[PDB]
């Protein structure tokens, strides 16, 4: 049926979405494409019809009727760093001063992304496309037969043609599991253009509990997809920390070990259940490696327990000041510090010896990492993750967790926030835990899982149950190790630390003119705004291509420096331009956006040049932060 259209569509898939095309070419559907009484094409299977009589008209009327209502749209309000704050404040102030105001919801159809939960035979598509003209089109269709039969009914070539320059603009997701649908949708938005989800059209093609739930999930998920890009000033701090950490002096670099060490390791967090296990840790410290995670050092040292390693994840003066207070009160003895390359440079002074690992997904990683083998996965979100992943990377396999509680044992309102969720406890029952602690818990289980079955992890903490660990009362702990074995295994660890000289610093730093790259990138974004002011989707496509595109090659230092700030600015103006009234004065607001976007890029340009000129001279993170903050 419609053989010319079928052939023409099959050709387009084979050309522009080949794997899907190949699958369509050999597919033998179980369902039947039939002409119903209304003369519309329909899908029959065991006497059941997808559309049934008047089904086409119903679905088409829904697409027509839902062009403007907020119920069938993502509505993400815009609240961010100081630069975007200034930008946003200015565009709004200039607009309101000029007599413009902002509707709660847009009065226009539009939005960058369109999400179809279900395709069916695609009767809705022509209408939705004409209304919104989306740049990103994401179709979820659990039943491959429907896509196959849609070759008879949809004009697929103009859709597939959008993949020519950028294949991420059209995604067809053939999945039946809610979990997979959710992951793929998130990934489709995230990879195409995560930041402008505002006013995304949502449409369910046919009735399905699966499709309905996926839409609800996506609506909750949509706001979070474009989060997490680092802001200019934080990237300045990360790179300054790393610069200072590697410039001078003795330090070493962490390296993954191919072989296993048999000395057990005790990973110690700051959970209060530690007081039950202090004596056991003390009685065994001679034959186990003690990894102290952040503030855990206080309780170990006050009880005469010497950490072998002290872990630090966080950047910033506050984590440093906490560590310094512990050093001042007890001293750190012979402990080696294992920290992220972005920890406060003054942390070095507190320790005889310092080893760095390279924390990924930051400007400091791209600029200073000598390679993937010197970084850690799942080193976050907290320092307990850092110690666990560091231990596994170094070769330790028998692990004991202490003070890794990540919650407290179970001991008509006005202020009604929920502070805690009930979770199964390591020693059974229930413990109350917060969201940050569950992420920490999940990262621990996940890293430990990647080293099983060689990894054997015991949790002696009276807190939450952690996957891939076995509960163990510290009274039942019996080790097979000796002090000699421990000394042997520390010698192996120590021998694996690659020393860091100035050679490494210069190799990394001198290979590119950093401020020049950044200023060049900024110039290209300014120019993009001038060339595409007024054309939301094209402008966003152009900025995304310049700033994101993480898959093809890793992000450059320049991209890490500016993408978070510029994309958040884009998110802000994109939200307000769709809502500006009077509608016939929209171009005036576009001019405001263009001009302020330039002023923002100018301020960023000057900050970058000033920052690189003085990167060495800043006495601390707080000096740097105070000065960019006070930028007049
Ligand atoms: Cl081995
Ligand atoms: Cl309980």
């Amino acid at each position: 049926i419609n053989a010319e259209l079928v052939t023409a569509n099959l050709e387009a898939f084979l050309e522009l979405m080949p794997e899907m095309g190949e699958r369509l070419r050999v597919h033998r559907p179980q369902s039947n494409l039939v002409v119903n009484e209304d003369g519309d094409l329909d899908v029959e299977f065991r006497g059941e019809f997808l559309y049934g009589p008047g089904g086409r008209k119903r679905i088409e009327d829904m697409a027509t009727r839902t062009a403007l209502g907020p119920d069938h749209r993502i509505s993400a309000a815009p609240l961010v760093d100081l630069i975007v704050k200034r930008f946003l404040y200015n565009i709004l102030k200039r607009a309101t001063d000029s007599g413009l105001s902002f509707l709660q919801h847009p009065e226009e159809s539009g939005g960058f992304h369109m999400v179809c939960l279900g395709l069916g035979l695609g009767y809705q598509l022509p209408i939705l496309l004409e209304q919104d003209n989306p740049a990103g089109i994401h179709i979820v269709e659990p039943n491959f037969d429907f896509l196959y039969h849609s070759l008879s009914t949809v004009d697929w070539r103009p859709l597939l043609e959008t993949r020519r320059e950028n294949p991420l603009r059209l995604n067809i997701i053939i999945e039946e599991e809610p979990g997979q649908i959710a992951r793929q949708l998130r990934s489709a938005i995230r990879c195409c253009c995560p930041i402008v989800v505002d006013w995304t059209r949502l449409f369910v093609a046919y009735n399905s509990p699966l499709l309905t739930a996926a839409m609800s999930e996506f609506m909750r998920d949509a706001q979070l997809i474009g989060i997490g890009l680092g802001f200019l000033h934080d990237e300045m701090e990360m790179t300054r920390a790393s610069y200072k950490n590697m410039r001078d002096g003795r330090y070493s670099i962490l390296q993954h070990s191919a072989t296993q060490l048999h000395t057990p390791v005790f990973i110690v967090g700051s959970g209060p259940s530690i007081d039950d296990d202090i004596e056991v840790i003390k009685a065994n410290q001679d034959r186990a490696v003690i990894i102290s995670c952040g503030t855990a050092s206080r309780v170990l040292l006050a009880n005469g327990i010497q950490p072998d390693f002290q872990m630090l994840l966080e950047n910033g003066a506050a984590p440093y000041r906490a560590l310094a207070a512990v050093h001042e009160e007890f001293g750190f003895g012979s402990a080696t510090l294992i920290g992220s390359n972005t920890v406060d440079p003054r942390v070095r002074d507190l320790f005889e010896d310092v080893v760095y690992y390279f924390r990924p997904a930051l400007s400091s990683y791209a600029l200073f990492s000598p390679g993937i083998e010197y970084s850690l996965d799942d080193s976050g979100p907290t320092v307990t993750n850092t110690g666990t992943t560091a231990a596994l990377a170094l070769g330790f396999r028998e692990l004991y967790l202490f003070g890794v509680d990540l919650g407290s044992r179970n001991p008509a309102m006005d202020f009604d926030a929920v502070f805690d969720v009930r979770e199964p406890g390591n020693f059974g029952g229930v413990v109350y835990s917060e969201t940050i602690m569950l992420w920490t818990r999940d990262a621990l289980g996940r890293i430990i899982g990647r080293y099983r079955p060689a990894a054997n992890a015991f949790n002696c903490s009276d807190g939450v149950m952690i996957e891939n660990t076995r509960p163990l009362s510290s009274q039942s702990l019996r080790l097979k190790s000796t002090p000699d074995m421990k000394a042997k295994d520390l010698a192996k660890v120590r021998a694996s630390f690659r020393p860091g000289g100035e050679e490494l610093f210069h190799d990394r730093w001198d290979r590119e003119d950093w401020p020049r790259s950044i200023v060049t990138l900024l110039g290209e974004c300014a120019q993009a705004m001038d060339d595409h002011v007024g054309d939301s989707n094209r402008l966003m496509l152009v900025l995304s291509e310049m700033l994101l595109r993480d898959y093809k090659q890793p992000p450059t230092v320049a991209q890490f420096f500016v993408r978070g700030t510029l994309m958040m600015a884009a998110m802000c103006y994109d939200y307000y331009v769709k809502r500006v009234t009077p509608a016939d004065r929209k171009a005036e607001f576009w001019e405001i956006i263009r001009d302020e976007f330039h002023q923002m890029i100018r301020v960023m340009t000057l900050q970058v040049e000033w920052y690189f000129d003085n990167i060495e001279a800043f006495e601390s993170d707080e000096e740097l932060f105070d000065k960019v903050t006070g930028w007049d």
